[PDB]
């Protein structure tokens, strides 16, 4: 599959609509299914389509932080916030550049939450989890929303059709004992929520193909399922949430994306840009390709990686064994920092420095986690009994090494980071529980053995794509709307630029986006 344009006079060439509906819905993450609820909930048919077996792609890989701020959730836990303190940290952050996305994402926002709480399937909670940076309108704590956690047996068939943690999806295994949380309560509400309007139809291992053309509106769209091809009549119009480039190495060398496709922590073979192809074939402009959310992975045996999130030891160095940044930043600041200092290599990969204090465990939550033991066996980890020893294993300079390490050491009995200021903002000890020093973030690496991670530059996904309106609908490079075509999620070019502004913005730009087409399909 090539995602070409049908046009319907062609296709009348042969062929007819082997379906029909109000509102076809590509993709069952966050956003999709929460268009997918809009559009039902209201009164018109919907279709689901997911590409693969299981419903949530990343979505459901995902902790289920949402950013939809100034809701009845966070009026439920007295939360000093509200909407126009959340614009106010998104323009100080992101500017004036698209600035009417911005107020329509934070406008929405309670809306959003008020439609899918009312749903019995469906109630969300504020969770503390820190914004990510320094700026007017910040939340310390956060203002972030997670749904409550599930039981599979409320859900009933659905309950095995949802994706599984990366900790049991990336070694063949299905849902473990403990109950759904994170992405995987956020898909099992929704697809409860969606399948309960008694309006919607979701299907697996059906692929969009190709959208269908008639004088230049979107009617449909050309599907695979089951060997044969349908095509499906879209009334009211088709949301494309099936996520963006993370999964495609040839459009991400193409767009000058940093990272590799086999780094991606998106579902192997899911989100290779179907829906963001399919729109540019019937005209829809692209931006900000090259920009994904980045983040620190620890390179595993088979050459793919794991998300490096919540720091609470070490250090990390270049090839020069020196630090170039502060261990403790938040994910998308850390991997845009690694690729600044990198001189062809000498940042991808950098080398996470640390000691026997974790009994051989690395000091953050590796999501998947892998054992030591299998990344020493295979040479992505290395250890020795001195940090000389442990400088030869790598190739890092010894000399280097070792004084960074002296260094980084004196700095934990100080208390202060001189170089890089690390354990001084509210995220950075948000991880760091007390030790016994004066910066919980600081912890001397001087514990035998000591050991080397190759860290690469991994991704959430990219958050390049098609450019959308505040209503979700995909313009022409001239600014004019593709009437019967909508994107949301990472099929559609973020608002945030090259900012990941704090935990939840993903799902909560996908959920508000994906919700306000719903709204426009409505009339
Ligand atoms: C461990 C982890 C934790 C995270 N935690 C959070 C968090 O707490 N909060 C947050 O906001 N973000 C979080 N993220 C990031 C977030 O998961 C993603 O950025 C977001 O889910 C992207 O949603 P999407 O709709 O763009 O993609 P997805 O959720 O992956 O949805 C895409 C779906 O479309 C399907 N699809 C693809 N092509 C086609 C096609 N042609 N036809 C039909 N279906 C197709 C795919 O199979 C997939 O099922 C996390 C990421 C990871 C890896
Ligand atoms: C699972 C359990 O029992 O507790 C362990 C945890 O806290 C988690 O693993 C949960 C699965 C969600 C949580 C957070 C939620 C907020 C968030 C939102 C984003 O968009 C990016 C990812 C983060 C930062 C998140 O770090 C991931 C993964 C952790 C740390």
């Amino acid at each position: 599959h090539h995602h070409h344009s049908q046009l319907e006079n062609l296709y009348f060439q042969g062929s007819d609509w082997t379906s029909e509906c109000d509102v076809l819905v590509v993709g069952s993450g966050g956003g999709a299914l929460t268009g997918a609820y809009t559009a039902a909930a209201q009164g018109l048919t919907t279709i689901v389509l997911e590409k693969t077996d299981r419903f949530g792609g990343t979505s459901a890989y995902s902790g289920a932080s949402i950013w939809l701020p100034g809701t009845q959730v966070q009026e439920r836990a007295g939360l000093p916030d509200s909407t126009e303190n959340a614009r106010t940290y998104l323009r100080a952050l992101l500017g004036d550049a698209e600035s009417e996305r911005q107020d329509a994402y934070v406008e929405t926002a309670p809306a959003v939450v008020a439609l899918l709480e009312q749903n019995p399937n469906i109630e969300f909670e504020f969770r503390a989890f820190p914004d990510y940076y320094k700026a007017e309108g910040r939340m310390d704590t956060g203002r972030s929303i997670n749904p409550l956690d599930l039981d599979p047996a409320d859900i009933g068939d659905l309950a095995g059709k949802v994706r599984p943690e990366l900790d049991q999806d990336r070694t063949g295994q299905d849902h473990a004992p403990g109950p759904m949380i994170g992405g995987r309560a956020l898909i099992g509400r929704l697809l409860a929520a969606v399948q309960s309007t008694g309006k919607a139809e979701l299907r697996t291992e059906s692929v969009l193909t190709s959208l269908i053309v008639e004088d230049g509106r979107v009617v449909g769209a050309e599907v695979e399922s089951g060997g044969e091809t349908q095509r499906i009549k879209a009334n009211r119009g088709v949301l494309m949430a099936a996520g963006g480039i993370e999964g495609n190495a040839e459009m991400r060398e193409q767009a000058g994306t940093p990272g590799k496709a086999i780094w991606s922590m998106g579902p192997f073979g899911a989100n290779t840009g179907d829906a963001i192809s399919a729109g540019i074939a019937v005209g829809g402009a692209t931006a900000l390709l090259d920009q994904a959310w980045f983040c620190p992975g620890v390179e595993q045996p088979d050459g793919s990686a794991a998300f490096m999130v919540g720091v609470r030891g070490g250090l990390v160095v270049d090839s020069a064994g020196e630090r170039y940044l502060n261990e403790s930043l938040p994910y998308d600041q850390f991997g845009r920092a690694m690729d600044a200092h990198d001189d062809n290599g000498s940042a991808v990969p950098s080398f996470m420095i640390f000691d026997s204090r974790e009994g051989g465990g690395l000091p953050a939550i590796c999501i998947p986690n892998t054992a030591p033991a299998k990344h020493l066996e295979a040479g992505t980890w290395v250890g020795a009994d001195t940090l000389e020893e442990l400088a030869a294993k790598t190739g890092l300079p010894a000399d280097a090494l070792r004084s960074t390490v002296e260094k980084f050491n004196d700095a934990a009995k100080l208390g202060v980071d001189e170089e890089f200021h690390r354990g001084e903002d509210p995220y950075d000890a948000f991880f760091c529980p007390p030790n016994g020093g004066a910066n919980a973030a600081l912890t001397a690496i001087e514990n035998g053995p000591f050991y080397a991670a190759r860290i690469v530059l991994s991704d959430l996904g990219t958050k390049g794509g098609l450019v959308t309106d505040v209503n979700g609908r995909v313009l022409r490079a001239d600014g004019s709307a593709i009437d019967g075509l909508y994107a949301a999620g990472n099929t559609s070019a973020s608002l945030s630029g090259r900012f990941y502004p704090g935990p939840g913005v993903p799902l909560g730009t996908a959920m508000v986006f994906s919700y306000r087409a719903a709204q426009d399909m409505a009339k």
